[PDB]
Protein backbone atom coordinates (compact mmCIF):
# COMPACT_ATOMS: atom_id res chain seq x y z
CA UNK A 1 0.00 0.00 0.00
CA UNK A 2 0.89 3.14 -1.06
CA UNK A 3 -0.53 5.29 2.16
CA UNK A 4 2.17 2.38 4.24
CA UNK A 5 4.94 3.22 2.38
CA UNK A 6 7.82 6.19 2.65
CA UNK A 7 6.84 8.01 -0.29
CA UNK A 8 3.85 10.44 -1.57
CA UNK A 9 2.22 9.71 -4.92
CA UNK A 10 0.51 13.01 -5.23
CA UNK A 11 -2.23 13.28 -7.67
CA UNK A 12 -3.91 15.81 -9.51
CA UNK A 13 -7.60 16.32 -10.21
CA UNK A 14 -9.06 18.49 -12.71
CA UNK A 15 -12.76 19.75 -12.84
CA UNK A 16 -12.41 20.61 -16.34
CA UNK A 17 -12.38 16.78 -17.33
CA UNK A 18 -16.13 16.43 -16.75
CA UNK A 19 -16.61 18.24 -20.12
CA UNK A 20 -15.16 15.78 -22.49
CA UNK A 21 -17.08 13.51 -24.85
CA UNK A 22 -17.52 9.88 -24.97
CA UNK A 23 -14.86 7.91 -22.90
CA UNK A 24 -12.71 11.27 -22.21
CA UNK A 25 -15.32 12.24 -19.60
CA UNK A 26 -13.68 11.98 -16.15
CA UNK A 27 -15.77 12.41 -12.83
CA UNK A 28 -15.11 12.44 -9.29
CA UNK A 29 -15.62 8.57 -8.71
CA UNK A 30 -13.55 7.58 -11.62
CA UNK A 31 -10.72 8.26 -8.96
CA UNK A 32 -8.88 5.34 -7.89
CA UNK A 33 -8.19 5.32 -4.33
CA UNK A 34 -5.50 2.70 -4.67
CA UNK A 35 -3.27 4.87 -6.70
CA UNK A 36 -2.88 8.10 -4.84
CA UNK A 37 -1.65 8.82 -1.25
CA UNK A 38 -2.78 12.59 -2.04
CA UNK A 39 -5.26 14.29 -4.22
CA UNK A 40 -5.12 17.73 -5.22
CA UNK A 41 -8.13 19.86 -6.66
CA UNK A 42 -7.41 21.97 -9.81
CA UNK A 43 -8.35 24.62 -9.15
CA UNK A 44 -9.85 27.15 -7.40
CA UNK A 45 -8.95 30.96 -8.28
CA UNK A 46 -8.29 34.34 -6.80
CA UNK A 47 -11.59 36.57 -7.51
CA UNK A 48 -11.59 40.33 -8.16
CA UNK A 49 -11.94 41.34 -4.65
CA UNK A 50 -8.95 39.25 -3.69
CA UNK A 51 -10.24 36.31 -1.71
CA UNK A 52 -10.35 32.63 -3.35
CA UNK A 53 -12.92 31.49 -5.11
CA UNK A 54 -14.45 28.83 -6.49
CA UNK A 55 -13.51 28.27 -10.79
CA UNK A 56 -16.48 26.49 -11.96
CA UNK A 57 -19.65 27.09 -9.60
CA UNK A 58 -21.71 24.15 -11.51
CA UNK A 59 -19.77 21.36 -11.20
CA UNK A 60 -17.71 22.22 -7.88
CA UNK A 61 -20.92 23.28 -6.24
CA UNK A 62 -24.17 22.33 -7.88
CA UNK A 63 -22.95 19.08 -8.83
CA UNK A 64 -21.08 18.79 -5.37
CA UNK A 65 -17.41 18.03 -7.03
CA UNK A 66 -15.97 19.67 -4.18
CA UNK A 67 -17.99 17.17 -1.76
CA UNK A 68 -17.39 14.09 -4.06
CA UNK A 69 -13.47 14.39 -4.13
CA UNK A 70 -13.25 15.34 0.02
CA UNK A 71 -15.36 11.46 -0.26
CA UNK A 72 -11.79 10.20 -0.69
CA UNK A 73 -10.70 11.46 2.76
CA UNK A 74 -12.18 8.22 3.86
CA UNK A 75 -9.81 6.04 2.45
CA UNK A 76 -6.95 7.97 4.41
CA UNK A 77 -6.09 10.18 1.13
CA UNK A 78 -5.03 13.71 2.13
CA UNK A 79 -7.52 15.87 0.04
CA UNK A 80 -6.27 19.28 -1.00
CA UNK A 81 -7.64 22.57 -3.17
CA UNK A 82 -5.14 23.91 -5.40
CA UNK A 83 -5.30 27.80 -5.99
CA UNK A 84 -4.39 29.17 -9.31
CA UNK A 85 -2.97 27.48 -12.54
CA UNK A 86 -1.73 28.37 -15.78
CA UNK A 87 -4.84 30.10 -17.25
CA UNK A 88 -5.58 32.31 -13.40
CA UNK A 89 -1.72 33.31 -14.10
CA UNK A 90 -2.42 35.29 -16.83
CA UNK A 91 -2.49 38.88 -15.52
CA UNK A 92 -1.15 40.56 -12.42
CA UNK A 93 -3.92 39.80 -9.96
CA UNK A 94 -1.34 37.25 -7.53
CA UNK A 95 1.27 39.95 -7.87
CA UNK A 96 -0.99 42.42 -6.48
CA UNK A 97 -2.34 40.42 -3.94
CA UNK A 98 1.42 39.28 -2.57
CA UNK A 99 2.55 43.02 -2.37
CA UNK A 100 -0.31 43.94 -0.01
CA UNK A 101 0.26 43.36 3.49
CA UNK A 102 -3.58 44.00 4.10
CA UNK A 103 -4.92 41.74 0.97
CA UNK A 104 -2.84 38.83 2.33
CA UNK A 105 -4.25 39.28 6.26
CA UNK A 106 -7.73 39.48 4.52
CA UNK A 107 -6.72 36.29 2.15
CA UNK A 108 -5.68 34.34 4.53
CA UNK A 109 -8.55 34.14 6.83
CA UNK A 110 -10.69 33.07 4.08
CA UNK A 111 -9.19 31.16 2.53
CA UNK A 112 -8.52 28.92 5.82
CA UNK A 113 -12.73 29.28 6.07
CA UNK A 114 -12.92 28.34 2.61
CA UNK A 115 -10.88 25.17 3.33
CA UNK A 116 -12.75 24.16 6.62
CA UNK A 117 -16.44 24.71 5.01
CA UNK A 118 -15.74 22.38 2.02
CA UNK A 119 -13.28 19.44 4.32
CA UNK A 120 -10.30 20.25 2.35
CA UNK A 121 -7.65 18.80 4.20
CA UNK A 122 -5.33 21.67 3.04
CA UNK A 123 -4.00 24.33 0.19
CA UNK A 124 -1.92 23.66 -2.54
CA UNK A 125 -0.53 26.85 -4.48
CA UNK A 126 -0.22 26.76 -7.97
CA UNK A 127 1.04 30.17 -9.19
CA UNK A 128 2.88 30.08 -12.49
CA UNK A 129 4.79 32.11 -11.27
CA UNK A 130 5.52 34.72 -8.86
CA UNK A 131 7.75 37.67 -10.95
CA UNK A 132 8.10 35.39 -13.91
CA UNK A 133 3.90 35.81 -14.83
CA UNK A 134 3.61 32.53 -17.37
CA UNK A 135 6.93 32.38 -17.55
CA UNK A 136 7.82 35.81 -18.71
CA UNK A 137 10.27 37.05 -15.91
CA UNK A 138 10.29 40.88 -17.67
CA UNK A 139 6.27 41.22 -16.17
CA UNK A 140 6.83 41.16 -12.55
CA UNK A 141 8.30 43.19 -10.06
CA UNK A 142 11.34 41.46 -8.09
CA UNK A 143 9.21 41.69 -4.83
CA UNK A 144 6.62 39.01 -6.09
CA UNK A 145 9.29 36.88 -4.29
CA UNK A 146 9.12 38.57 -0.55
CA UNK A 147 5.51 38.98 -1.35
CA UNK A 148 5.32 34.64 -1.94
CA UNK A 149 7.41 33.73 0.65
CA UNK A 150 5.31 35.57 3.51
CA UNK A 151 2.02 34.82 2.25
CA UNK A 152 3.16 31.36 2.41
CA UNK A 153 4.61 32.38 6.23
CA UNK A 154 0.93 33.90 6.90
CA UNK A 155 -1.14 30.78 5.48
CA UNK A 156 1.63 28.28 7.36
CA UNK A 157 1.22 29.93 10.49
CA UNK A 158 -2.69 29.71 10.47
CA UNK A 159 -2.88 26.37 8.90
CA UNK A 160 -0.24 24.65 10.63
CA UNK A 161 -2.11 25.00 14.19
CA UNK A 162 -5.41 23.41 12.59
CA UNK A 163 -3.45 20.53 11.21
CA UNK A 164 -4.28 21.86 7.26
CA UNK A 165 -1.69 21.04 5.07
CA UNK A 166 0.52 24.06 2.40
CA UNK A 167 1.88 22.50 -0.76
CA UNK A 168 3.04 24.45 -3.62
CA UNK A 169 3.59 23.31 -7.68
CA UNK A 170 6.52 24.89 -8.84
CA UNK A 171 8.97 25.63 -11.53
CA UNK A 172 11.49 23.49 -13.05
CA UNK A 173 13.23 26.14 -15.01
CA UNK A 174 16.44 27.58 -13.24
CA UNK A 175 15.59 31.52 -13.98
CA UNK A 176 12.20 31.37 -12.83
CA UNK A 177 13.49 29.53 -9.35
CA UNK A 178 15.74 31.65 -9.37
CA UNK A 179 13.76 34.78 -9.70
CA UNK A 180 10.60 33.67 -7.82
CA UNK A 181 10.91 31.77 -5.08
CA UNK A 182 12.71 31.85 -1.33
CA UNK A 183 13.64 28.79 -1.55
CA UNK A 184 14.78 28.47 2.04
CA UNK A 185 11.48 29.74 3.31
CA UNK A 186 9.51 27.65 1.15
CA UNK A 187 11.28 23.83 2.03
CA UNK A 188 11.12 24.81 6.15
CA UNK A 189 7.27 26.23 5.83
CA UNK A 190 5.60 23.51 3.03
CA UNK A 191 4.84 20.65 3.47
CA UNK A 192 5.83 19.29 0.28
CA UNK A 193 6.66 21.17 -3.05
CA UNK A 194 5.10 19.56 -5.87
CA UNK A 195 8.24 20.24 -9.15
CA UNK A 196 6.57 20.50 -12.21
CA UNK A 197 9.42 18.45 -13.96
CA UNK A 198 7.70 18.71 -17.63
CA UNK A 199 6.84 21.08 -20.04
CA UNK A 200 10.45 21.69 -20.85
CA UNK A 201 9.63 21.73 -24.27
CA UNK A 202 6.76 22.10 -26.87
CA UNK A 203 5.70 24.33 -29.62
CA UNK A 204 6.81 27.44 -28.47
CA UNK A 205 10.08 26.48 -28.84
CA UNK A 206 9.38 26.44 -32.86
CA UNK A 207 11.13 23.06 -33.03
CA UNK A 208 10.84 19.76 -31.83
CA UNK A 209 11.90 18.13 -28.11
CA UNK A 210 10.95 16.32 -25.26
CA UNK A 211 7.83 17.19 -22.88
CA UNK A 212 9.83 15.93 -19.61
CA UNK A 213 13.69 14.91 -20.10
CA UNK A 214 15.28 12.94 -16.98
CA UNK A 215 19.01 13.36 -18.09
CA UNK A 216 21.01 15.78 -20.22
CA UNK A 217 21.10 15.09 -24.02
CA UNK A 218 23.96 15.83 -25.96
CA UNK A 219 21.94 18.24 -28.69
CA UNK A 220 20.40 20.13 -26.05
CA UNK A 221 20.58 24.18 -25.98
CA UNK A 222 21.18 24.27 -22.21
CA UNK A 223 22.37 22.19 -19.29
CA UNK A 224 19.37 22.40 -17.03
CA UNK A 225 16.16 21.29 -19.20
CA UNK A 226 16.12 18.39 -17.36
CA UNK A 227 14.34 16.78 -14.42
CA UNK A 228 18.04 15.48 -12.76
CA UNK A 229 19.17 19.41 -13.17
CA UNK A 230 15.74 20.61 -11.82
CA UNK A 231 15.97 18.42 -8.27
CA UNK A 232 19.47 18.91 -7.59
CA UNK A 233 19.28 22.58 -8.27
CA UNK A 234 15.95 22.52 -5.42
CA UNK A 235 18.23 20.61 -3.28
CA UNK A 236 21.15 22.62 -3.52
CA UNK A 237 18.74 25.91 -3.25
CA UNK A 238 17.89 24.96 0.37
CA UNK A 239 15.68 21.98 -0.52
CA UNK A 240 15.27 19.05 1.98
CA UNK A 241 14.61 16.10 -0.28
CA UNK A 242 11.68 15.07 1.59
CA UNK A 243 9.98 17.93 1.00
CA UNK A 244 10.69 16.95 -2.99
CA UNK A 245 7.59 15.21 -5.23
CA UNK A 246 8.68 14.86 -8.70
CA UNK A 247 5.96 15.68 -11.35
CA UNK A 248 5.49 12.86 -14.02
CA UNK A 249 3.30 14.16 -17.12
CA UNK A 250 0.43 11.76 -18.41
CA UNK A 251 0.30 13.59 -21.54
CA UNK A 252 2.64 14.79 -24.21
CA UNK A 253 3.38 17.58 -26.30
CA UNK A 254 2.78 17.63 -29.93
CA UNK A 255 3.98 19.82 -32.52
CA UNK A 256 3.26 20.12 -36.76
CA UNK A 257 6.47 19.47 -37.90
CA UNK A 258 7.62 21.43 -40.72
CA UNK A 259 8.55 18.94 -42.94
CA UNK A 260 7.95 15.14 -43.27
CA UNK A 261 11.00 14.07 -44.12
CA UNK A 262 12.97 14.32 -41.22
CA UNK A 263 11.46 13.70 -37.75
CA UNK A 264 13.97 13.82 -35.16
CA UNK A 265 14.70 15.80 -31.93
CA UNK A 266 15.31 19.74 -33.12
CA UNK A 267 13.56 20.06 -35.89
CA UNK A 268 11.82 23.22 -37.27
CA UNK A 269 8.03 22.98 -36.19
CA UNK A 270 5.62 25.85 -37.53
CA UNK A 271 2.10 25.57 -35.05
CA UNK A 272 1.16 23.05 -32.19
CA UNK A 273 0.04 19.65 -32.94
CA UNK A 274 -3.62 19.30 -34.24
CA UNK A 275 -6.29 18.82 -31.13
CA UNK A 276 -7.08 15.44 -29.72
CA UNK A 277 -10.58 14.56 -30.22
CA UNK A 278 -10.96 14.50 -26.61
CA UNK A 279 -8.78 16.99 -24.77
CA UNK A 280 -9.62 19.56 -27.95
CA UNK A 281 -6.14 21.56 -27.32
CA UNK A 282 -3.79 21.83 -30.12
CA UNK A 283 0.21 21.66 -28.95
CA UNK A 284 -1.42 18.59 -26.10
CA UNK A 285 -2.40 15.43 -26.10
CA UNK A 286 -3.67 12.65 -23.17
CA UNK A 287 -1.56 9.69 -22.66
CA UNK A 288 -4.70 7.59 -23.86
CA UNK A 289 -4.99 9.80 -27.14
CA UNK A 290 -0.75 9.09 -28.02
CA UNK A 291 -1.66 5.33 -27.48
CA UNK A 292 -4.23 5.29 -29.36
CA UNK A 293 -2.77 6.94 -32.33
CA UNK A 294 0.65 3.88 -32.11
CA UNK A 295 -1.68 0.99 -31.65
CA UNK A 296 -4.16 1.61 -34.33
CA UNK A 297 -3.38 3.98 -36.70
CA UNK A 298 0.38 3.43 -37.47
CA UNK A 299 2.05 6.22 -35.83
CA UNK A 300 5.97 5.26 -35.35
CA UNK A 301 7.76 5.42 -31.56
CA UNK A 302 11.13 6.47 -31.40
CA UNK A 303 12.91 5.59 -27.81
CA UNK A 304 16.35 6.52 -26.45
CA UNK A 305 18.06 3.62 -25.87
CA UNK A 306 20.15 5.35 -23.06
CA UNK A 307 16.59 6.16 -21.26
CA UNK A 308 17.44 9.86 -20.81
CA UNK A 309 13.92 10.95 -21.96
CA UNK A 310 10.58 8.79 -22.91
CA UNK A 311 9.77 8.07 -26.22
CA UNK A 312 8.23 10.40 -29.36
CA UNK A 313 5.69 8.91 -31.98
CA UNK A 314 4.97 11.02 -35.32
CA UNK A 315 2.81 10.20 -38.46
CA UNK A 316 2.98 12.77 -41.67
CA UNK A 317 3.77 16.04 -40.40
CA UNK A 318 2.33 15.31 -36.58
CA UNK A 319 5.13 14.66 -33.60
CA UNK A 320 4.37 13.93 -30.33
CA UNK A 321 6.72 13.82 -26.99
CA UNK A 322 5.82 12.04 -24.17
CA UNK A 323 6.46 9.30 -21.14
CA UNK A 324 5.84 5.60 -21.15
CA UNK A 325 5.88 2.69 -19.19
CA UNK A 326 9.69 1.98 -19.50
CA UNK A 327 10.75 5.57 -18.95
CA UNK A 328 8.32 5.82 -15.77
CA UNK A 329 10.16 3.17 -13.98
CA UNK A 330 13.12 5.00 -14.94
CA UNK A 331 11.94 7.97 -13.08
CA UNK A 332 10.52 6.22 -10.24
CA UNK A 333 14.13 4.65 -9.38
CA UNK A 334 15.35 8.28 -9.57
CA UNK A 335 13.20 9.25 -6.97
CA UNK A 336 14.15 6.39 -4.66
CA UNK A 337 17.86 6.97 -5.38
CA UNK A 338 17.49 10.47 -4.19
CA UNK A 339 15.15 9.44 -1.37
CA UNK A 340 12.86 11.95 -2.91
CA UNK A 341 9.79 12.71 -0.82
CA UNK A 342 8.01 10.75 -3.57
CA UNK A 343 5.93 11.53 -6.79
CA UNK A 344 3.37 13.92 -8.99
CA UNK A 345 1.12 13.48 -11.84
CA UNK A 346 -0.42 15.75 -13.73
CA UNK A 347 -3.29 14.64 -14.40
CA UNK A 348 -5.53 11.68 -13.10
CA UNK A 349 -7.85 12.24 -16.53
CA UNK A 350 -4.76 11.66 -18.99
CA UNK A 351 -3.75 8.33 -18.23
CA UNK A 352 -5.42 5.34 -19.99
CA UNK A 353 -8.00 4.89 -16.77
CA UNK A 354 -10.62 3.42 -19.20
CA UNK A 355 -8.32 0.83 -20.80
CA UNK A 356 -8.54 2.02 -24.53
CA UNK A 357 -5.30 0.75 -25.09
CA UNK A 358 -5.29 -2.72 -23.42
CA UNK A 359 -1.82 -2.01 -21.19
CA UNK A 360 -4.50 -2.52 -18.18
CA UNK A 361 -6.82 0.57 -16.24
CA UNK A 362 -3.90 3.67 -15.24
CA UNK A 363 -1.04 2.00 -17.07
CA UNK A 364 1.25 4.56 -16.25
CA UNK A 365 -0.06 5.14 -12.76
CA UNK A 366 -0.20 1.68 -12.12
CA UNK A 367 3.76 1.79 -13.23
CA UNK A 368 4.86 4.19 -10.54
CA UNK A 369 2.89 2.63 -7.69
CA UNK A 370 4.34 -0.74 -8.87
CA UNK A 371 8.04 0.64 -8.93
CA UNK A 372 7.38 2.79 -6.05
CA UNK A 373 6.24 -0.14 -3.97
CA UNK A 374 9.42 -2.26 -4.99
CA UNK A 375 12.15 -2.32 -2.20
CA UNK A 376 14.95 -2.82 -5.20
CA UNK A 377 16.64 0.61 -6.65
C1 LIG B 1 -0.10 29.93 -25.64
C2 LIG B 1 0.49 29.85 -24.47
C3 LIG B 1 0.08 28.73 -23.48
N1 LIG B 1 1.24 27.86 -23.25
C4 LIG B 1 1.27 26.96 -22.09
N2 LIG B 1 0.16 26.41 -21.67
C5 LIG B 1 0.13 25.58 -20.63
S1 LIG B 1 -1.54 24.90 -20.17
C6 LIG B 1 -1.74 23.07 -20.42
C7 LIG B 1 -3.19 22.39 -20.57
C8 LIG B 1 -3.98 22.03 -19.47
C9 LIG B 1 -5.23 21.41 -19.66
C10 LIG B 1 -5.68 21.13 -20.93
CL1 LIG B 1 -7.28 20.32 -21.18
C11 LIG B 1 -4.89 21.46 -22.01
C12 LIG B 1 -3.64 22.10 -21.81
N3 LIG B 1 1.29 25.30 -19.97
C13 LIG B 1 2.49 25.83 -20.35
S2 LIG B 1 4.11 25.76 -19.85
C14 LIG B 1 4.87 26.80 -20.98
C15 LIG B 1 3.87 27.22 -21.77
C16 LIG B 1 2.52 26.68 -21.43
C17 LIG B 1 4.17 28.18 -22.92
C18 LIG B 1 5.62 28.79 -22.93
N4 LIG B 1 6.45 28.46 -21.85
C19 LIG B 1 7.68 28.64 -22.15
C20 LIG B 1 6.26 27.25 -21.20
C1 LIG C 1 22.56 14.84 -12.63
O1 LIG C 1 22.75 16.17 -12.13
C2 LIG C 1 23.91 16.32 -11.30
C3 LIG C 1 23.89 17.73 -10.75
O2 LIG C 1 23.59 18.72 -11.72
C4 LIG C 1 25.15 16.00 -12.12
O3 LIG C 1 26.31 16.12 -11.30
C5 LIG C 1 25.05 14.60 -12.73
O4 LIG C 1 26.13 14.42 -13.63
C6 LIG C 1 23.74 14.44 -13.51
N1 LIG C 1 23.58 13.08 -14.00
C7 LIG C 1 23.64 12.75 -15.29
C8 LIG C 1 23.97 13.86 -16.24
O5 LIG C 1 23.48 11.60 -15.68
Amino acid sequence: SLLNSRYKLVCYYTNWSWYRPGIGKYSPEDIDPSLCTHIVYGFAVLGNDGLMTAHDTWSDYDNRFYERVVEYKRYGIKVSLALGGWNDSAGDKYSKLVNDPAARAKFVQHAVAFLEKYGFDGLDLDWEYPKCWQVDCSKGPDSDKQGFADLVHELSAVLKPKGLLLSAAVSPNKMVIDAGYDVPVLARLLDWIAVMTYDYHGQWDKKTGHVAPLYYHPDDDTTYFNANYTIHYWMEKGTPASKIVMGMPMYGQSFTIENRGIHGLNIPVSDGGEPGEYTRAKGFLAYYEICDRIRNSGWTVVKDPYQRMGPYAYKGNQWVSFDDVEIIKKKVNFIKSLNLGGGMIWALDLDDYRNRCGQGKHPLLNAIKTELLNPKI
